[PDB]
């Protein structure tokens, strides 16, 4: 685990728009950063939630397809998932870091070093094999450098335990040495007003503040104290909705855009929800009918903000 202070990566909103934004960023590669950082999106899977893979947040994952689709639809840019084998991964990295310096791959987070596993041992933390991603910047004679930009990481993994974590199988599904190109035939200048209108036109069209609503029902129906693990499923989860919601807010700063001007307290609220959650899961505080009566406020507070939004 990393000795200096934490790295300046894009945020975004999820593993995978921080690792597309900060390719964009080093590679200086315009409006992919607007693009990700202008998201307004909300999914549940009820399916998912009854399986405790991850069933709510910004986007479904671990490729982040409306993204893709919106960075396809206003900038004319594709992101090409490619996928590789054990024996010809390497050598194809090794041409994609001298052509772009860079390669986004997809990796088993087990493996990775952004969370100090000693230390976490103490507070009842499991090492899990969920899907991450990466950004390779350079291949030695027998180990590799990954950035970690979602947690502001980086360190040099053994050639043995990287080859590892793209073969492995995760919670989400298999790893197969997947890799994301970043391509245009042509990219195509969006603006802020367009982007934000279109959002919050496909969130109101597509009803993703009932997806909330549903979140907030299936939750009232957790009467089992007992088996609370969902609760810290969930709680990562809304990290994602959170990180939306403060993109929103420094968005509304660098463009000076008339917001509704309870922006602050809906990413309050959603902090509520996160924390209700996390000590329900942790210590069994709150009750399942406190939380669940929080999501379907927040629900109905998101419909009348993303109206709010569209008529300014
Ligand atoms: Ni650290
Ligand atoms: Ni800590």
């Amino acid at each position: 685990h990393m000795a200096s202070m934490l790295l300046d990566t894009f945020q975004g909103y999820n593993a995978y728009s921080s690792a597309l934004g900060e390719y964009a960023k080093q590679k200086n590669i315009d409006q992919v950063e607007n693009i990700i950082l202008s998201q307004w999106s909300f999914f549940f899977d009820e399916e998912q939630f009854y399986k405790n893979q991850w069933y709510t947040g910004a986007a479904d994952g671990p490729v982040d397809v409306v993204l893709n689709e919106d960075l396809r639809n206003f900038a004319n840019i594709e992101v090409l998932e490619h996928i590789s084998s054990e024996s010809q991964a390497i050598d194809e990295g090794r041409k994609v870091l001298e052509k772009h310096g860079l390669q986004i791959v997809l990796m088993d987070f087990y493996y990775m070093n952004s969370f100090n596993w000693k230390s976490l041992s103490r507070f009842n933390v499991t090492r899990e094999h969920d899907p991450h991603f990466a950004v390779l910047t350079q291949i030695n004679e027998n180990s590799v450098h990954i950035i970690d930009p979602y947690y502001h990481h980086e360190e040099n993994m053994s050639m043995e335990d990287f080859i590892k974590s793209r073969n492995s199988m995760t919670k989400q599904g298999k790893i197969s040495f997947n890799s994301y190109e970043i391509f245009s035939n042509g990219t195509k200048k969006s603006n802020i007003k367009e982007l934000l209108y279109y959002r919050f036109n496909r969130y109101l069209q597509e009803k993703m503040f009932g997806k909330i609503t549903q979140f907030g029902q299936v939750v009232k129906k957790q009467l089992d104290n007992k088996d609370r693990k969902w609760a810290f499923t969930g709680y990562n989860c809304l990290n994602s909705v959170v990180y939306q919601h403060q993109n929103l807010i420094n968005l509304q700063k660098k463009f000076s855009l008339e917001m509704p001007p309870n922006l602050q307290e809906l990413l309050d609220n959603w902090a509520l929800i996160r924390k209700k959650l996390f000590e329900y899961y942790s210590r069994g505080s709150y009750n399942t009918e406190e939380i669940s009566n929080l999501i379907c406020k927040v629900a109905s507070s998101e419909e009348q903000f993303a109206q709010e939004v569209l008529k300014v």
